[PDB]
């Protein structure tokens, strides 16, 4: 189970369904960040997503409803048979994907965090949900510039310390 999102310097994460900064090199990070990886998306998320489901990844999707019908993405409704599948496979954990309230049913049960800080600051009214990070503890972090001022940003993993 780890949380892999995106904020910029005070902390937001998408307003109104589409992101509020246009940053290529993130979405690369996100996908590369859940390769192999079982990717948790809240019906809200899933259904703003530009193209779903990713390449050679695992998908799964959050939702209320039973009818849910997706063909080649994984589909659940209840945290709790989410947990199962990740520890019944050997290859691919919990990778939580958001949106919000994907980030809030799984703050309890966390083991990795992925977090890229932007420079830039935007503004919007949905933001990350509260973490400990003084209860995690950052094993990796890599910086990298960009030719715009606000696209540029770092990634933060951590680790739960027991
Ligand atoms: N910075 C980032 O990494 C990311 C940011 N974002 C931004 O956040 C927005 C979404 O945030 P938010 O408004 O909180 O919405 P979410 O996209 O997080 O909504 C998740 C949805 O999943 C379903 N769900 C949640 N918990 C459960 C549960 N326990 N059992 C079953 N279904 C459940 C609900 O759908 P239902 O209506 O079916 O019950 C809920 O609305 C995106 O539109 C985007 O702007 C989105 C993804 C990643
Ligand atoms: C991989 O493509 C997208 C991914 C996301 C979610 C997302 C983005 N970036 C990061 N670092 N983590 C995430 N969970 C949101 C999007 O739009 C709101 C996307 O489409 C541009």
């Amino acid at each position: 189970t780890a949380f892999l999102w995106a904020q910029d310097r005070d902390g937001l994460i998408g307003k109104d369904g589409h992101l509020p900064w246009h940053l290529p090199d993130d979405l690369h990070y996100f996908r590369a960040q859940t390769v192999g990886k079982i990717m948790v998306v809240g019906r809200r998320t899933y259904e703003s997503f530009p193209k779903r489901p990713l390449p050679e990844r695992t998908n799964v999707v959050l939702t209320h409803q039973e009818d849910y019908q997706a063909q080649g993405a994984v589909v659940v409704h209840d945290v709790a048979a989410v947990f199962a599948y990740a520890k019944q496979h050997p290859d691919q954990e919990l990778v939580i994907a958001g949106g919000a309230q994907i980030f809030t049913a799984f703050k309890d049960d966390v083991d990795t965090l992925l977090v890229t800080r932007l420079a830039g600051s935007f503004e919007g009214d949905t933001k990350m949900i509260p973490l400990n990070w003084d209860d995690f503890t950052k094993v990796s972090s890599r910086t990298v510039e960009d030719t715009n001022p606000a696209l540029t940003h770092t990634y933060e993993v951590w680790q739960k310390k027991a």
